[PDB]
């Protein structure tokens, strides 16, 4: 008996609290916000997907001891026949069968779309925009935290992989439905390990934009150096759209290179009924 | 009962409108045209099949719907039956069956072939006509949307993938024709994918034309500068003839490295009928 | 019915006119008129097996047109003895059986063979036989067109590719007969590009002789300047002879590089005839 | 009898005693300290498996002498039969069965977890935090040890892969009982090697993050050498930031690249019983 | 009948007169005469396996038109009887058995081994004994003329590929040994390849040893200056051995790397006899 | 009868005494000895082994002269038995069954282990211990030699390849274990290899070591150099520092790269009994 | 019968005779030595195996041509059994069995084994016990002949591909014993070139030691060179060592790079006898 509970709590070891959400800082980007959205929808569903996993690692717990409950109903009546037997009592009952219990709901969430094709931005526009927030500290924390995620779920798989002496139908059924969640904890070990990815892709590229882009210190020395005469006038010009240029540049190299893929976790494997 | 009425709400989720059309701006290059009606009549194509996929991912809805229908007819019939049963009333009546609905028809459009042999032209003749048009930033929009649709598409077979608690013959029928449907989606976010690329190699020859062939303002240096001495004008015609060189070899370029592969949709598969 | 007679229709869809001559310029070089003269015999192949090919074609819309109309003859008689059933006439005739029509011959046409040592040419004799004629724009076009019409020949393959609620055993032969065209009109699109390519290889060559060897401007050179004293007329044999050995090796490399394999494309698949 | 009893020695051969503990020496950095624990309950697990492994060991052993042990009872019970046979004394007594004995348990340790996000150091405080401490030799010694420990064990091994002169289906099963503890050891020198190998990345990249994050001498150089004049300091502060930048960037190296994979052995074959 | 006959004279086109003989010009080098023997020899047995295979031709030829003939006699006798069937003259006589016609013999020639250890030739020898001949253009033009020859081979493989309307034993028989007789002069065209190549390795060879062995011009240099002064006869000696040594290394590699495989070619199919 | 002996005498032939021991001269390095005594037991095994080996290809040969003097007995027996028949004596004898003989046992020699953490040597302590012995001329010939019986060994194997004129299931028996003897002695032919292969790696590292190690002659340098002004002492103690570091670094690469994995020779396959 | 006689002649075309032995010329060194008895006795066990294999070829040959004896005996009797039943003269005779005859034996040769450790030599010992002998012109023409001998063997394997018109069981076996000395003789020019490679390593090492090993002339350069003053002769002592390392370490070069393997060959196919 005291096997499938010990077991039970096994598999009710607690999750380790997951990662936190993703601010972006004050960088007014259009892409970037979108980018961002996508992947807090994605971690949304990551965390929603492990909450109906917990339930189900609860529902292996649960079905452990509504297996066992369900058993403690049948080994007080066995004991009650066993003592008619001894003593001589009343005729025997005829067998019978009992089952077990319940799990959990996801959430539906949206999914954001980029823009079909982004706004065009003026260079010291685009550069005070980026220069206003920061060097990506959150989102790449985020990355840290997602991926050290993995690990966590990796971890929590190994609460599943076994039971102590218990045999029959119910048994072989939960050994599998077990494994099932090992394997499924692993899986969601592996989602967070694409998403840390797809995080360190923006990441990357937020990065690469901020190096290539002007800054917003170039614009000060755009307004501070100056070539007035005529002539170089005709130069100062060129001055500004060769930064123009790599204001669009940059950017279009941001909106491709931080594409990112949507995460898509498959919900865990409900644990079947109890066999009796 | 609801719950098929839930999946038949999920595969009527409403298709993202998908991308605009392809102006090429007055880019007067006959390679260009031939290119560009390539690749509208490709996006007209996979608009028209998406049409018809949208009948069918409103037939899997409607056939849900009309099992459905079907089943209330059905279920009608039942209570009716059980309530003459407990009343004690008149004579039971025959089992029949019952069957579903209807889908939708594609256009067949022409595609246009490229000229046999595009014809010779003058070097200021071919920098004005590209001159005066853009850089190719609507092709590059239409590529850049067509590219993000493959996502859109992609995210929407994901409403084909499952069922709530049916079970019959006509049930599994229905989950085949899902899961037909929701590869036959991605199929056409593949498809997507091809044409984008397509409308990229032609766009990237586009920017490879107007790095490489001479430019009106080549031109303008051509009518400012010019080396009107005898012996020098003898060198002018040189400087001529390799700028006309140039304008063959780039033009040449472009009429084979633009070339790019027709899109054929497949249809969308037709649900089948209902069981009764 | 008239899905047969719209299926026919879409089998009759008129092929494009294949592509043109191949005149090669006063280019006067037996290499070159050899090379020519298979690139030209292969390409009449093709144009003739195309013909049986669009008999072929016609001969799966006359099928089903013939299928149909032989069925006709059966749903008019079927008609008739629906009249005679119904209006009680006279005696039931006794059932038979009812065939289809015909095809298309193929020329036997001769190949060239290439000659078993060329001829030794002169310096300034080879020089001005190839100066004399063109670039190969001729050819290259040729080339450019049978390329394209590698498309054309797979866009023509899809007509073939279905047909609409028709069955027995007429039908089922009919489908496997229309698969069978569709993929030998690939075939025939991939002969088109093997000649394509054959006439690329030579087209290569003519160019790179053009470029390696001796030009009629180095003969115009040789005959203008002239090192005429005894001491330095000793090196000008010697200028001739680094010409005349670039002559001869120029004109093997063309011998050799503009080899090309002979076309030799497949019957088109005969349709089989109808079932009654 | 004898030959069972000296592979019961051999099973029985001491396993040397396992590699020591891991001091990291006075190095304050919260990423080395959580490396450090990672690596010790690694390395917990690993030797409170190889005690299980040799109770298991000895259980091979002990099943050996144990089956001995029973044989020994059956020997004695055939030896009195034999006697009471051949002196014609009293009824001979019915067959029965006998077994034979018992096993471990392991302790299920802590695993520890990394920080989501490590925090901001200054500078000089990482520079002297590493300075105190050293190279890591400790560290290194274990790694060391810990890789000289995979032979130990892969030797260790052989002392299973075999017996003598013993059949029945005790010598059967036990046969393969000897060769599944001979591969498990094997297997736990293999953990054993990619355990020295995590310790050793950790190594490495402590190495790497002396040899580039600022050394505490080049922080007495900021101390010792110092550009005061108003306009060098403006040059000063740029200094500072740049060693800064090296101590975030060298840290944030060390963090990632640092990184380990939690060491997870499986339990030692349990022997099985003996059969009669 | 016709069918027959038509494929009978496809069987029989005229074989284009095969390449001609290979005189190596005066080149009195030992190692050269023993390739050249090798070559034309390899050539003999070519022309000679392709005379049988005429012969075998010409039996494909001649076993469609003895089959033919065979058969004439047949339908003779079939004509005969159905005019005494249709007249009621006289009894009908028995069936019976008729049989084909014969094939060609190879001639079994020598095949040349080349000296187990060729001699030591001097400088000035080897040089002008190679200087006397030519460039092996009569080879290279051997090469070429085999070469050519692959594809005409080639070629004449593709009047075996078939026949009209002829069923029967016979019928199949004639098609399986049809089919090999193509695959064999296919066969042919690639053993032609293999000895225009092993020519092309002689030839390639032939032409290094001129590049690199000392020329009879260098020779001349040797006779014409001449550093007569005692210490500078003492040079002189050295001169003459670095030519010597040249000589030795040069027709060491053209004795090794002109070394080339024997061609030996398979009989032609014989045609086996024609059922009645 | 003969035939037996013959391959009797083949299987007898003497294996070439084996390779020679190990000196490794007065090199004082803890590591040095640790490897030598490793490559030392290795080696003992092997020649252990192969005396074990010599034992069963004795007992093939004995097994060989055993069959012959089991069947020289038949044979006596039977001749007997055949001049019984002759004369016509007395009853014939019943027929019974006969066997062979034995083989060899294995030394279990222990294996030594490197230390957990080699001692940290001082500069000239280190170079002063390498330099008073060779530069490991006894280990290479050691290596030498032992890789030189790989070959023994392997010419060895082939006095086991066969056997003439024997039938029966004896020779059955026997023609498999001349083949897994054959076999066996190969194995330890590669066996041999492994093992100069590591002496290999050894006195590859031993060459290593010296030659980067600082040599006595550089210690010898750095007594009678030595830049005794204060400022100058103050770069002494750092040239000191340089040797102690290359000292360190040289005895670890030494202790790593010199590390050798053991060998394990498998027992000689027993001869089976002889069939009667 | 004829037919038989004329294969029995084709096994028996006479083999060319075998490559010549292996003088090495007076280059005094034990490793050259070595070698060359190692190559030499493998040359002489292929020798043998040849004459075996001759015998074979004979055996085919004789067995081709007795078992013709043996048929013509068979013959014989058959045409007085048919001029017995011809003429009606006495009563027939018992049918029966007759066989075929034998084969040849192989010589069992040493094989040479090199030293465990090569002499310690001197300097200008080494460089004149080199230096009077030669190049290794012997040898390279004995790799030469070995080498060109391979296509004897593989050209002789062509007498054994097949037999005209005889069928039987005899018939049968010979076809599969001449296969089988066809591909033996095939081996054994496998073998010739395996030998002939062995023989290039040892010559090109032989080659490599001339290159790299002090020079005779070295020693001479060392005799009249001679740096006599005091501190100068402290250099002397160090050129003499530079030249004694480098005979040593090309002494060594060549003792490893020239070790070769040695040739063991099989025996020739046995033909099996004559079936009647």
């Amino acid at each position: 008996q005291q096997e499938i509970l010990n077991r039970a709590n096994e598999v009710e070891a607690p999750m380790a609290d997951p990662p936190t959400d993703v601010p972006i800082t004050p960088c007014e980007l259009t892409a970037a916000k979108n980018a961002a959205q996508q992947l807090v929808l994605s971690a949304d569903n990551m965390r929603e997907y492990l909450a109906a996993g917990a339930k189900e690692r609860q529902r292996l717990a649960t079905s452990l001891r509504n297996a066992a409950k369900a058993y403690g109903e049948v080994d007080e009546e066995a004991a009650t026949a066993l003592d008619n037997d001894g003593e001589g009592t009343v005729q025997a009952e005829s067998a019978g069968a009992v089952g077990g219990d319940s799990s959990a709901e996801l959430t539906d969430t949206p999914r954001v779309a980029t823009a079909g094709e982004p706004n065009f931005m003026d260079l010291k526009e685009a550069a005070r925009k980026l220069e206003t927030g920061d060097q990506g500290a959150s989102l790449a924390h985020f990355a840290d935290g997602w991926n050290t995620f993995n690990l966590t779920l990796q971890g929590d798989v190994k609460r599943f992989r076994g039971f102590d002496n218990w045999e029959g139908d119910a048994a072989t059924a939960c050994e599998a439905s077990l494994d099932q969640q090992r394997q499924w904890i692993l899986h969601m070990a592996k989602l967070s390990a694409a998403m840390a990815k797809q995080a360190q892709y923006v990441a990357q590229l937020h990065v690469w934009a901020r190096r290539e882009h002007p800054t917003y210190e170039d614009i000060v020395g755009l307004e501070r150096l100056y070539a007035e005469n005529p002539s170089a006038r005709d130069q100062i010009l060129p001055v500004y759209a060769e930064y123009q240029q790599r204001s669009e540049k940059v950017l279009t190299e941001y909106n491709n290179k931080a594409a990112l893929e949507p995460v898509n976790p498959p919900k865990p494997p409900p644990a079947i009924k109890i066999d009796p």
